């Protein structure tokens, strides 16, 4: 009955070809230096809480990697930290269409994680891809389309490793929603369940949709990979062979280094021979002083159960990804402590051992960071209504600001851990995909600079019972802009009983109430909504006193200061929403999987929609959405013209041969090698790769230590030999024919309104055939025009771009059904449309 | 037994005299045209929010008076509009101790009232003057001391009148308390009283304590005085004999006009007699329809009772006040509504009569008044303490913002009726004593902003119970600025059991737990005060990790703009707190009556510390202040050296002599002249002139109509002929003989520090004699120094500087005590002394 996951073995071993061969020959001749201990210390985190940084490796003292390489969250800033930058979330940074501010911003980010001594950046995130309009961690990642998100996922990857980090590619793969996707925690929220939920997709869709952004990420040169909480037709994300062996190292060709999530690694041979190969934060579970590796990993090579050849994969796959983006040469010890904010504390936080010593050097990094987060919160500030009420132009006599999410958080910015809370104005979203604020600025004290400076009168009423003062002010006022919000999160934070995942998709705080009383004493209505994602506005977004309407998303530290930019029109809005606003909850596809339904089993998620999400989904049941996916707003107009479509074919290669053999690189030893040393004293509950005794099945304690390989091992997890190739591999992001360019495409762009700004034109294909969706994005850029001025837009279509997915042959192949390119400004503003010349 | 009130009668009537001659003889040629009716709108307002402001008088349109005289509040900007400016309180003013800046408020203020249309400003006040530090409305006067009120009450009403509007010096007199000051109010409160509290003083605390601003006011050239609702020596304020015909006509030589507090005027007759002028808003009580004067006063006056000449003087005041500031030229019809903000309003608003019509003209009258706001709020930050954390420098790495006082009122900066409640920042305090603010700057956002603009950080934690996280904050900040106020107002209003006048003389909404938790958290606080007066803080202040205080009164729309301009020192600190920061209550004095102690009758209110109020008493009884009156530190240093006395080569003229008979201007006519107009529609409850009928007692309607005038009305009360002048009068203000100077004092300044700046010099005067205080304060200036700069500064001493009333003569005589000159930097700091040369 159950969906089933076959076995892919063996797990492929890196090759270091094409732009990965510097770095992993690096990798070998630091690795073929190396014993089994050093090694194992690289793969294995030290325990939860016991060094700086939310995972920490071991160290390899004796070769000069004198502390463990150091993992910090999060996609929009440095957690746990001080005098860092805040920036906007990944939704905003798909809502601005700016491949340029998307690489920008990662750059920042990586120069900030660098200076303060981290290695890895644990992100971007393109994982949830947004399945779900209530999921609660969509906002990390971009959009629920795979071209956007892909696109922008591989420019914040360049950005983040340009600026000398390793950037992790998160969560790999299809953890959508936050329900039951940990056991100890639906435990707590009162479930019975004892495994993860399932995600069960069929191999069309893996392909189309949910990996796509993952080969973009690959292509980019992404150094590390994390594996997911969640199970894949019911085997967990950090050792299910299809996606990590099968999908990611021989489709995608991934050269670099899977970690787990946290606490996500649920077996020592299990996990390596499936292919991970870094366990985080090291122990099975926080502060249990037991690993799965560390010694166990030890011991499964000495026992011969794990082949060398595959810990020795390990190792150098994680030095690869060292060497690609410099480390050697950049790497400073962490300044900062995880774990306090004050000057001194214990050197392993968990346990309060070590040295009482300084661990927050309180070293400024921010630079001049607040000038791309002002500028990115800008150019995502979607203008999606617009009666005439924008640009405010400064004339304004009385001005309203009305709604808590204008103003302060009374407890302080960081005044909630993680964030955990909707209080104030929403600028950043709760979880471990957050960061400590330098400072916020909100829109209340923005606009109130503003109204000032140019002889308004201003008054601000931020709470939300307060609805007669509210009423008073609107009626007072020359216009009014009313604030509100929706948030989620990680869910091992509930808020009001938003158990990470949103329970409704309507607005928070009283905010429905506060918009009826705005909207019912003035006639000069302007709704900003901060939010996490789609909130539903069918109820209010049509009234004739609601005058425009903004999506701000979550904008970092600079909130205010940018929507003021957009308000006044120094910045002439161009952002466009990077999902749909629907009618109904109903209308976005199925529900949340919030009960249990197989016993106490796993919950059995079923991707019965396959591609069709988000737009593709409301385009096949011919629903008409309030506002589409790629709408959005300018102060001015935008014409499109002189569609020209030409050919350029002049050959597909399905990949064919074998790999090397699985190298070894270093010699292993015996037991008697690798005993702690004599006079180290043990720090309690660290994770070590040393053995207590020469006596392996004591060292190592398994329960079941020591069965014949075939009781629970599946055939080929040890087959060191050449293996074949896959056709649809080849290179970094797949077969390197996919790449190829067919087809040349070119429209004419034109400023027809009176004001000069940024359009975002969007190209669409449809493939052609029973059940592929009507149209689906394949291009886009952001560029500017003055009045009358008139561009014309280029772009090329390669072999990937017009193949689907072919189960049978297990290859690309662009199918015999007919094709047409379309070219406008949304997914249903198309004016430009024409058919494709066959090309295959 | 009970406290008494001595007749003195008549009233005495204009004289035309000196700086006023002009502007009486234009109202002569005036009211020498009016006919009664005239004359009787013109001393009678219309009833309670029967017109556009919070009074009104009747028209003479046939003389070119088109619409009534319009009084509007406050001392601090204009009540009840919209498009205005809030101004610091007036107790702000005097911790400015500049002459200058007084005036500059005055004349801006007066430009914002004319071009609203408003004839006479509400203000300024110098009663209550401050005998109770939890006195309710302390705030909205000067100062306690009598010179530091009279000089910069005398450059308000200046500046005031300059502007081309009526100033109403108020309240006369002896109103020190809120409690038990109108009955209904007090039975509304639970009290068992039917009379209002009697301010009972002994005649030389009267003339060298209370009335010593007023006589300043009167010389200053004053037009209105508004008349008080407590009772003096059990006889009405609005119907005193001695304080309104004796003191403020007779003696004071007042040639403008006294108008009643609201609903203060009890009796038609008796109030005409004893001195009144005019009855606002114009009913006995609120909207009841009925009037002591309107046709009352016309029927007393066509009845023989109250003289001719004595209703001609009323209008001759009136009309003198309105053309000695330019009324004539100046007005224009008032262009807002009192009673609402909207466009569109009724006419008649207590009634909804009269036309439905544009009551709101939306006029901005604010200028560039914002400047002088923020300069007076800079000059009115009393740095009380420094031990070396102020200037910020903007080299701050991490700033902490604690307390709600810096934040934001959430149901907006006017959410609160009267500014009755303590929500956020406290910029104003409650009452009649306010005005819509246009916009307000907390705290927060010019600190916020400051910090950004220097590359801090920093955070504002504005919810007074979140402990734990302004401790985590403070923990963590470089320096800590936390800020905690405390709130009154008038009476008609209580919050949180604060009566008007306050309960305690401590912290409001949690202040002291909030410095308790900072305090105890970061070694570098600085706690900023906003407060209607003095607050206990022995508990705290000499605690080391406090490194700053500050004492900022009610800033006004500007005050962290204020404040911030001199955390960094812009603006180099300069104010002198303008009242004792004293150990404990009991240290001030007597506490306020507040239990009815005369069964049901007037409760007695026996001021019996004489003189002996704030630093004199303090003095007095040998008590050390925490901060004396006049302390202020500076960011640098100032010396005090090189005094000089010198008698000047230059006697009192005591004044001899009578008055003219009292004039008449008008023919009176008879009641047949002063019916109701045919078809005129009478307003519902409007006050009118005239009469039902030619019946005189069916018209009045009195309940005790007709009586002897023996039985009612007190000897000479009628009497018209020549009057002997007083000793002590003889010009505005008094006897001019006691301006003339005497002695003239030099001290030499120098700036002994590095950092330029302001000092306040202080000159200070020990009579002699048993019964007289150690020092009292008689000169001061505001003087700037470059660092090491010297300046001598130059003063003199006047006949009245040196004198004490003399009781037996009804005189002022300088004694034949020894006499001493003291110069320094506050009350206590006076390293300057020399005798004084014998002068007469
Ligand atoms: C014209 O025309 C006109 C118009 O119309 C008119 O007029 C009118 O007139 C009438 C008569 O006729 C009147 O009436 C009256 O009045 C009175 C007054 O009153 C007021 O005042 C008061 C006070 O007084 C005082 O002061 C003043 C000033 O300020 C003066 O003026 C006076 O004279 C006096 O003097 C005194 O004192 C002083 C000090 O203080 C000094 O300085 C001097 O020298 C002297 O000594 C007051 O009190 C009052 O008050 C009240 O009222 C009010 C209003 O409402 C209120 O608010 C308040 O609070 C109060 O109240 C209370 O009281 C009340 C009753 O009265 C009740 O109801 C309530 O509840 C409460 O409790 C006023 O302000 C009067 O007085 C009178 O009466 C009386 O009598 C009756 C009857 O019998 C009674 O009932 C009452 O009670 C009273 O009694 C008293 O007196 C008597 C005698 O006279 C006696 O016997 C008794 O015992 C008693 O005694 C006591 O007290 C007193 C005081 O009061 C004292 O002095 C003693 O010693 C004791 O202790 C009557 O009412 C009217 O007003 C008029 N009106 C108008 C509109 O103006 C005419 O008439 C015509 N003519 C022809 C020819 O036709
Ligand atoms: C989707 O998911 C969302 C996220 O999970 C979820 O969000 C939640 O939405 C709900 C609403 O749908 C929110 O709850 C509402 O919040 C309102 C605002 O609450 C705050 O303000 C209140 C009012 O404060 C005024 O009145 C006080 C009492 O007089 C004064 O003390 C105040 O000074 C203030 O004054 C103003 O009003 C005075 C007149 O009352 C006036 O004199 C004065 O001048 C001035 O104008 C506060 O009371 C409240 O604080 C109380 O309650 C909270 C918990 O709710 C406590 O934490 C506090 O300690 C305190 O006890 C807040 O500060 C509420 O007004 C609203 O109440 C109404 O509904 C509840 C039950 O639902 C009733 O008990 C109550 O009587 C109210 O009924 C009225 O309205 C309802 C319509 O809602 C109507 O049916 C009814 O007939 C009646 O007219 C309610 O609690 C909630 O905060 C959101 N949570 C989060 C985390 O965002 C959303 O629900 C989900 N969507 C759906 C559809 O499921
Ligand atoms: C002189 O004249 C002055 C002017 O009149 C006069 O002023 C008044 O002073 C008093 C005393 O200082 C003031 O009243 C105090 O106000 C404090 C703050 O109130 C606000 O915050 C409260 C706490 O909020 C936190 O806790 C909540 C409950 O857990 C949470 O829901 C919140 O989210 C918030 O969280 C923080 O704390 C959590 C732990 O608790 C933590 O988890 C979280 O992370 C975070 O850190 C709110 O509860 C309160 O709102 C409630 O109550 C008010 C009424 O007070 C209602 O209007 C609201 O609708 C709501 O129901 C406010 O928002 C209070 O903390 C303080 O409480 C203490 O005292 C009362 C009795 O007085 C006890 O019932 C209470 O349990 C507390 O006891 C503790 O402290 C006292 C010390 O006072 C101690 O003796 C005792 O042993 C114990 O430790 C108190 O109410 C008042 O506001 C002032 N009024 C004005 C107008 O300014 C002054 O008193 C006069 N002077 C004298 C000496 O007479
Ligand atoms: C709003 O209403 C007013 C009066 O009802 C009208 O004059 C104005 O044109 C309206 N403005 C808008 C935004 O339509
Ligand atoms: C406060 O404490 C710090 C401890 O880091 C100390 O270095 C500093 O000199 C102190 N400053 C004050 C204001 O005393």
């Amino acid at each position: 009955e159950l969906a089933f996951s076959p076995p892919f073995y063996p797990s492929p071993w890196a090759d270091g070809q094409g732009e990965w061969a510097d770095a992993h020959r690096r990798a070998v001749e630091i690795v073929s230096q190396m014993t089994l201990a050093e090694k194992v210390n690289l793969t294995t985190g030290t325990g939860w809480e016991m060094d700086r940084c939310v995972g920490q490796t071991g160290s390899v003292p004796r070769l000069g990697i004198n502390w463990g390489l150091c993992g910090q969250d999060s996609p929009l800033g440095i957690r746990f930290s001080d005098l860092n930058s805040a920036f906007p979330a990944g939704t905003n940074v798909a809502a601005t269409w700016d491949k340029t501010l998307a690489y920008l911003r990662g750059k920042a980010m990586g120069e900030e994680f660098n200076d303060k001594g981290v290695d890895i950046l644990l992100g971007p995130a393109a994982g949830p891809l947004g399945k779900y309009p209530d999921g609660g961690r969509i906002w990390e990642g971009f959009s629920p389309d795979p071209v956007l998100t892909g696109v922008l996922f591989a420019e914040t990857i360049k950005g983040i490793q340009d600026a000398g980090v390793i950037a992790t590619a998160k969560h790999y793969i299809l953890n959508e929603q936050e329900h039951f996707r940990q056991v100890g925690e639906a435990q707590g929220y009162g479930y019975n369940i004892t495994e993860t939920i399932s995600s069960n997709v069929d191999d069309k869709t893996m392909h189309e949709l949910y990996l796509w952004p993952f080969a973009d990420a690959v292509r980019a040169g992404v150094g590390a990979v994390m594996c997911s909480y969640n199970q894949i037709n019911n085997s967990y994300g950090c050792q299910n062979s299809q996606t990590l062996n099968k999908l990611l190292k021989a489709e995608l060709g991934f050269q670099g280094f899977v970690m787990s999530d946290w606490s996500a690694h649920h077996s020592g041979v299990g996990a390596a021979l499936a292919g991970l190969d870094m366990s985080m934060p090291g122990d099975i579970s926080f502060d249990d002083g037991l690993s799965f590796w560390g010694t166990n990993l030890t011991v499964s090579v000495l026992n011969g159960t794990v082949p060398a050849w595959r810990v020795d994969d390990m190792a150098v796959r994680i030095m690869t990804a060292y060497y690609k983006v410099g480390r050697d040469r950049l790497r400073i010890p962490p300044n900062f402590s995880s774990w306090t904010r004050d000057e001194y504390g214990w050197e392993h936080s968990a346990v309060s051992e070590g040295a009482w010593t300084k661990v927050n050097d309180f070293v400024n990094v921010q630079r001049s960071h607040s000038q791309i987060i002002r500028e990115i919160g800008a150019a995502s500030t979607v203008l999606l209504k617009n009666t005439g009420a924008l640009p405010l132009t400064g004339k304004e006599v009385k001005v309203g600001v009305l709604g808590e999410d204008a103003g302060s958080n009374p407890w302080g910015a960081n005044g909630c851990p993680d964030r955990g809370c909707d209080n104030g104005t929403l600028a950043m979203a709760w979880g471990s995909g957050t960061a400590n604020f330098p400072y916020l600025v909100t829109p209340e004290q923005a606009i109130q600079r503003e109204v000032i400076s140019n002889g308004g009168n201003v008054f601000a009423v931020t709470d939300n019972g307060a609805l007669s003062q509210m009423a008073d002010v609107a009626s007072q006022s020359s216009v009014s802009l009313v604030f509100v919000n929706a948030d989620s999160g990680e869910g091992f934070i509930s808020v009001d009983g938003n158990e990470g995942d949103r329970k409704n998709l309507t607005l928070w705080k009283n905010g429905e109430a506060v918009i009826d009383t705005v909207v019912s004493h003035c006639n000069n209505t302007i709704v900003v909504i901060h939010s996490v994602g789609p909130v539903l506005i069918d109820r209010w977004y049509d009234n004739p006193n609601v005058t425009a309407i903004i999506w701000a998303g979550l904008p970092g530290q600079e909130s205010g200061n940018s929507l003021v930019d957009v308000l006044y029109g120094r910045v002439n809005p161009s952002a466009k929403t990077p999902f749909t606003w629907g009618k109904t909850r109903e209308s976005y596809g199925a529900p949340l999987l919030t009960e249990p339904n197989n016993g106490n089993g796993a919950p059995q998620d079923d991707f019965n929609e396959g591609v069709f999400i988000d737009y593709r989904h409301f385009d096949k049941r011919n629903e008409t959405p309030i506002y589409e996916f790629g709408h959005g707003l300018s102060y001015t107009t935008f014409g499109y013209s002189h569609l020209r479509v030409q050919a350029l074919n002049s050959a597909y290669v399905p990949t064919s041969g074998e790999t090397k053999p699985a190298p070894t690189y270093g010699e292993i030893g015996s037991a008697a090698d690798y005993l702690y040393p004599e006079g180290l004293k043990r720090i309690t509950k660290f994770i070590y790769p040393w053995l207590n005794s020469t006596d392996l099945e004591d060292s190592s304690d398994d329960p079941n230590y020591g069965w014949e390989d075939s009781e629970y091992i599946p055939e080929g997890a040890r087959d060191g030999s050449p293996q074949p190739l896959l056709k649809a591999g080849g290179a970094p992001g797949g077969n390197p024919t996919l790449y190829q360019d067919l087809v040349r495409v070119s429209a004419t762009i034109t400023n027809t309104g009176n004001v000069a700004g940024y359009e975002v034109p969007q190209l669409y294909v449809s493939l052609g055939g029973p059940n592929e969706p009507r149209v689906v994005l394949r291009k886009f850029d952001r560029i500017f025009l003055a009045p009358g001025e008139q561009k014309v837009w280029t772009t090329t279509l390669n072999r990937r771009d017009l193949a689907n997915w072919d189960v049978e042959a297990q290859d690309w192949v662009i199918t015999k059904y007919p094709k047409k390119v379309h070219v406008g400004s949304s997914s249903r503003k198309l004016p430009l449309r024409a058919p494709l010349p066959r090309v295959y």
